[PDB]
């Protein structure tokens, strides 16, 4: 009975919600608010704990990019602060390898980072690792075969179809085949040994298209598109299906949650969030 957690987000201002969806019975839990509102963050899980990484607090009274790392324990319904990153990272990407959290890219003001740093929960410390070949904000991250992939984003000048691969044992990055479509703000995840990139913004339109990367054929292939165009959607995988949550469709902040079934190559609407929002962090535990 693992749950889909969605933390933070944006609607008129950065949000503090933590809510958890149960796909088996369709219920939503309202859990402890974040201590500081944040949008453009990422979520991940290590050791059954949920982590909220990076983002920004955009409020009527100011706009502050976040270096914060905060840890939610489902057993206690409590957020605890952790050591902060070396730099604020709004529109960050995150992946986990061997129980370590990798924070990639994101922005601080107009600085678009290529830097990458790694968090060790047992010692509550961050350390920089090799930087990406490309500056990327609004970047999607996938972990596959104990390699970390950074997909798409915005380099400060252009939205990107490029993607690159981090080798943790070697501490180095290499460019891989570029996507079919330029995507900033896509949801990026791993399902059945392929990397999926769904939605995003190509510099003109919000996208409903979805493409997936086969690391051996080194080819991106379109699959069925989502029912809603969305950028800055949340994304996760639960019991062999992709879930996308919220995002902005060009006009409204969506509450729609769609579900992709790889066996039938179809998307379905499965639930709604309790309010529309974009820029959430999402993880499963
Ligand atoms: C008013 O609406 C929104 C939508 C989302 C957010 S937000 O807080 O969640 N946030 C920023 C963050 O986190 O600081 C963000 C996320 C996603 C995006 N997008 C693009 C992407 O993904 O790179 S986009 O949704 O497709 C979009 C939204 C507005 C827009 O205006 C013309 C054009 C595109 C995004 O674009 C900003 C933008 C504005 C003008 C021109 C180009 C980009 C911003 C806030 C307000
Ligand atoms: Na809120
Ligand atoms: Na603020
Ligand atoms: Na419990
Ligand atoms: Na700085
Ligand atoms: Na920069
Ligand atoms: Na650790
Ligand atoms: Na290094």
């Amino acid at each position: 009975g693992r749950l889909i957690y969605t933390a933070g987000g944006y609607f008129r201002q950065s949000l503090s919600y933590l809510e958890a969806y149960n796909p088996s019975d369709g219920t939503w839990l309202r859990l402890a608010d974040l201590q500081v509102p944040r949008s453009g963050l990422a979520g991940c899980v290590v050791g059954g704990l949920l982590y909220a990484v990076g983002g920004r607090n955009n409020s009527p009274d100011g706009n502050t990019d976040s270096s914060a790392l905060d840890c939610y324990n489902p057993m206690t319904n409590q957020w605890s602060p952790c050591a902060p990153m070396s730099v604020p990272r709004n529109r960050i990407g995150v992946g986990v390898i061997d129980g370590h959290i990798y924070a990639v890219g994101g922005s601080h003001g107009c600085i678009h980072h290529n830097s990458v740093e790694r968090y060790e929960p047992e010692r509550d410390e961050w350390h920089l690792v090799a930087p990406m070949l490309t500056r990327r904000i609004g970047v999607g991250v996938a972990v596959l075969n104990r390699l970390l992939y950074a997909v798409g984003g915005f380099d400060g000048t252009n939205r990107l179809n490029s993607a690159e691969c981090y080798y943790p044992e070697r501490n180095e990055w290499r460019m891989i085949t570029a996507m079919n479509t330029i995507r900033s703000g896509a949801g990026v995840c791993v399902l059945h040994n392929c990397i999926y990139a769904a939605g995003g913004y190509d510099g003109q339109d919000q996208l409903n298209s979805v493409e997936r990367y086969d690391v051996e054929t080194e080819t991106w292939t379109f699959v069925a598109p989502m029912k809603h165009r969305r950028s800055a959607l949340g994304i996760t995988v639960h019991q062999g299906r992709i879930y996308v949550l919220g995002g902005y469709d060009g006009h409204t902040f969506l509450d729609s949650v769609e579900c992709y079934d790889p066996d039938t190559d179809t998307w379905s609407e499965v639930t709604r969030m309790t309010s529309g929002r974009s820029g959430v962090g999402v993880a499963v535990t």
